[PDB]
């Protein structure tokens, strides 16, 4: 219905109101992961650091992908925001696995939008995720990967203390 | 139960929890205020950066109030976030309604926990929310209403025109 | 038949050359747009400008396309440009509307040759409009979309008034 | 009886010299602390060095007080400083324990005479341990917190190496 509107079907403008949710929801489980290390109980400033980062590079996602959604003539629709799926997040190598769930399920997201986009011959859509959304995933879940890799080896043994070496030497 | 809380009534915690998810809440009406005025059929720039920015002021104030709740030993709990009151937010002068209303609810909100600080004796709290609140929610109930004010006199005639030259002359 | 030529069927040089001719087409309209909206009876030179630089703008496009035409191994043909559809363009908002009509046509052509790419499997081809072309458009659109709803705006009452302060608030 | 003295009563008078006694003697508390770090048969010069800083802002927690004290036309009255509790300190978990219980006991003061200034309605009295000691309280308390639970989580197994990498890594 828009004036500008060309090539860009409902199933699409649709999909992208439902990724927009999973980023800011996405955003907020971050929010939760951040402010649990701040604990004084927890106390890991540099995965608090780490986290609220990813909080905030969620919520950009969120905003770049509204902004796509008013440049092609779709409307933004808001839902409800789900609260994160836990309240305390245990270990850093219990969030970091969370973590590394939760991107998983976003570039999920983000292929299966792909996949919609190609079904719809919808270029400017491709493009959109490709040169935004499908590398950073990527790069984050590797990144995410090796951080659990290297975790895993710390806390085999002397848990506590390989915790701590990791926040102090890899993300400090 | 924290090894450092001390003076902080499970009463005022609660509170807390509540109003971040207040400001939350509010932050994720200004973002879809935000991009309704970026739509190719709203298309007021200087109104959507507007709401944008109170967007970005209303996550910072649920984030100093998680820091703080931290602070006092206080433990976050994250709830749904209910989506905004509308989808679409009509003219210039109903969105800046709509935005005094909203900020009205939040400063009653700090004045009612306020109320509850001083009857649990909470100097602390009371400090900073007169430190990092609640000024901050004067000077902008004030802005609104002069933007209101100057909104209503310029579409009591030429509704079109006066909305161009507010945002034009005003907001950007 | 060229040393160089690889993947690069006759149906794309073919497009990549009308697309070329609807380039250089589309520039000789912004150039016309410009100079009627410099003429001492029209006399908006906020709007000349607009033009001018679209009409600056396409040639670009056009001369980008013919330099991966040879990159590519195929064969610049030009044709006869075609005059732009009127000689005298009307109001600013009836401008607009033609321009964004024909930024729609290139649009849809640009579209029409990815879905040939796509058909051809050229990705060179298709990487080149995206990265270079697909997104540009979509940006130009949305922001004469978001022109042609100011003026409108402007224009309902005191048409005069409207497009003055449209050229001087907006687009100078 | 002073010529300047207004709304100042004897009762937080009094209660002002008491807590300059407290400050001064946490002051030296935090000497006695920093230079057990500092033996040659413990030797955790990051320790010496955190209990050092803290032995400086008490010494000018006790200075402000007594600013302020001349300020409303009080009377400094000072006492005997009593020895800190032990000669020697334990481990650095032992002395960030003692810390936070000596911080506690100063904010528990501040507490309880913010309580009496506004029995005593006095709010220059309450502003000025607000906007100077009450939040310095709180972060500093926060601090400490986190502190122990990092001490924690490194001397549960191998206590001397987790003492040197606390030292090491978060004091130095
Ligand atoms: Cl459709
Ligand atoms: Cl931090
Ligand atoms: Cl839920
Ligand atoms: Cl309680
Ligand atoms: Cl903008
Ligand atoms: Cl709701
Ligand atoms: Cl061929
Ligand atoms: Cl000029
Ligand atoms: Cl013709
Ligand atoms: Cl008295
Ligand atoms: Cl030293
Ligand atoms: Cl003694
Ligand atoms: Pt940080
Ligand atoms: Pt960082
Ligand atoms: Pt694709
Ligand atoms: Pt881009
Ligand atoms: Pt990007
Ligand atoms: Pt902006
Ligand atoms: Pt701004
Ligand atoms: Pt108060
Ligand atoms: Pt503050
Ligand atoms: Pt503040
Ligand atoms: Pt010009
Ligand atoms: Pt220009
Ligand atoms: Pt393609
Ligand atoms: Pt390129
Ligand atoms: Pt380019
Ligand atoms: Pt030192
Ligand atoms: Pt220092
Ligand atoms: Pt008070
Ligand atoms: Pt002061
Ligand atoms: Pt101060």
């Amino acid at each position: 219905s828009s004036q500008i509107r060309q090539n860009y079907s409902t199933e699409v403008e649709a999909a992208v109101n439902r990724l927009v949710n999973l980023y800011l929801r996405a955003s907020y489980t971050y929010l939760s992961l951040g402010f649990y290390f701040d604990r004084d109980d927890v106390a890991l400033e540099g995965v608090c650091h780490f986290f609220r980062e990813l909080a905030e590079e969620k919520r950009e996602g969120a905003e770049r992908l509204l902004k796509m959604q008013n440049q092609r003539g779709g409307r933004a629709l808001f839902q409800d925001l789900q609260k994160p799926s836990q309240d305390e997040w245990g270990t850093t190598l219990d969030a970091m696995k969370a973590a590394i769930v939760l991107e998983k399920s976003l570039n999920q997201a983000l292929l299966d939008l792909h996949a919609l986009g190609s079904a719809q011959a919808d270029p400017h859509l491709c493009d959109f995720l490709e040169s935004h959304f499908l590398d950073e995933e990527v790069k984050l879940i590797k990144k995410m990967g090796d951080h659990l890799t290297n975790i895993q080896r710390l806390v085999g043994s002397q848990a506590g203390l390989g915790e701590y070496l990791f926040e102090r030497l890899t993300l400090k």
